[PDB]
């Protein structure tokens, strides 16, 4: 659980981060995106360009796709830090955004989620029927499943931009969700977690236990991982929707957990990561370094990279 | 209940509000804060200096104060525009702020709470205790009271810069608290609002009712009234600590609120602004051309002055 390296160069608080075997892209309040060498942690670019701060982003082996709080979505060209296009059209800050090879995703406070060529830069449809800001959205070559602060979820026909149909079950905003070909699986301010077959649109299961606003969440064929206000992160059965485990140790606010069969990371509003046992529940390791907030992280079989709000992102060993 | 004039000019959503009877001051996460005139709507001056986005302001008749996410916080002369002084020390965002004719007070996601000379910006005195971000402050002659992300309210001795009582009860993080000389009134994400002891640190009563977090209060001697996620406006007995009344209307979220002895103004994620009668809890009024959610609201008897996630600021006709 030792500290590898600290990256350092933002001037403000590290949004969001993604990271592969060769290097790591993070965004800032500062407006900026950088590309980080994750063996040497040095920064390799910059792309500057936004107007405001970056709230999202996306990478692949060519290119960097982020969105802002300037209500655009920039491409651009990862191996010269160039900016390629601007993709305008939401009239609010963008929060979230997914893209393959054809196409972007973006979702924006205007409450419209927005599907876009990502060679032309062209706006190719806009998903309306939200009657609030777009929190969270995920899509595949047929479908966007996407929530809102108007507590709803929605699943659309990205072809023709048709609302195929509305989730509705939650009492508050919708603040994360993801999905497969059978099931969607929501996270609310409400604290509870649903369960939505996504081809009837039937919610299937509620998840009670948390304590206050779900704010994270993960799932595979068996178990849903959730993060909340409380504090805690909790393991459920997807099929009996019964808690299995709640793990315990942080101090304040879980913002962000990932999970594999054997782990489950996490990070807090306290400034820590921790490493647990997802089988037993137990707690394996506390990283500790940051100086306020983590709002991100990523990690593999070796290596944890964290963002937080004291501006740098941090390479953990894992083991 | 008519929109009277909106302000455009800023490039993001707007953060934070403050007006009198002659001047509107806003600041946005474009980085500026802009001063405007009431009366005609246009903009006199726009303030060019913080490094990513205003997260809180305040003014009077010679000076503005602004708090940031590059960490600083400027005092700026409201007449010529000019930045007068950079107050650094925080080591992550400012999240709050309060100042008099002698000192500022900042509360940043470093945990501390810090105290300033605003005539020569030098830092007096750094508060430290709290074990995550401070999210809310108010200060008068003698104390400082705090909220933080670590579930907490703070008394402070802001002579002496020591702890004087840890007020300790809520299960998630303070999101928004007021004090007088007898008594502090704090909300949370746990959904609840505390109202305590402030010479003794004494939880007197506990408000239950909210379904999810509370994200706004306010109080005088008989009544608060909080706002919350769960999209509602909840009048309460502050003696008894029951219930009054429930004010619903708004389709999502409450993010701000303000009342006087007659009526209730509260603004939401649903992009309106509502005006109640505050004995009845009947809505009177919906403000409605805001594209996006509510962030800010202030009144007076005749006007209604909102800040919205579509960047702009409105004056209402509150009649």
């Amino acid at each position: 659980g030792q500290s590898l390296r600290t990256l350092q160069g933002h001037q403000s608080a590290v949004t969001s981060l993604q990271f592969n075997d060769n290097i790591v892209v993070s965004g800032s309040d500062d407006s900026t995106v950088k590309v980080w060498d994750i063996k040497t942690g040095q920064s390799l670019r910059t792309l500057q360009g936004h107007q405001s701060a970056v709230t999202s982003l996306q990478f692949n082996d060519n290119i960097v796709v982020s969105g802002s709080d300037d209500s655009t979505v920039k491409v651009w060209d990862i191996k010269t830090g160039q900016s390629l296009r601007t993709l305008q059209g939401h009239q609010s800050a963008v929060t979230s955004l997914q893209f393959n090879d054809n196409i972007v995703v973006s979702g924006s406070d205007d409450s419209t989620v927005k599907v876009w060529d990502i060679k032309t830069g062209q706006s190719l449809r806009t998903l309306q029927g939200h009657q609030s800001a777009v929190t969270s959205l995920q899509f595949n070559d047929n479908i966007v499943v996407s929530g809102s602060d108007d507590s709803t979820v929605k699943v659309w026909d990205i072809k023709t931009g048709q609302s195929l149909r509305t989730l509705q079950g939650h009492q508050s905003a919708v603040t994360s969700l993801q999905f497969n070909d059978n099931i969607v699986v929501s996270g609310s301010d409400d604290s509870t977690v649903k369960v939505w077959d996504i081809k009837t649109g039937q919610s299937l299961r509620t998840l009670q236990g948390h304590q206050s606003a779900v704010t994270s969440l993960q799932f595979n064929d068996n178990i849903v991982v959730s993060g909340s206000d409380d504090s805690t992160v909790k393991v459920w059965d997807i099929k009996t929707g019964q808690s299995l485990r709640t793990l315990q140790g942080h101090q304040s606010a879980v913002t962000s957990l990932q999970f594999n069969d054997n782990i489950v990371v996490s990070g807090s509003d306290d400034s820590t990561v921790k490493v647990w046992d997802i089988k037993t529940g137990q707690s394996l390791r506390t990283l500790q370094g940051h100086q306020s907030a983590v709002t991100s992280l990523q990690f593999n079989d070796n290596i944890v990279v964290s963002g937080s709000d004291d501006s740098t992102v941090k390479v953990w060993d894992i083991k």
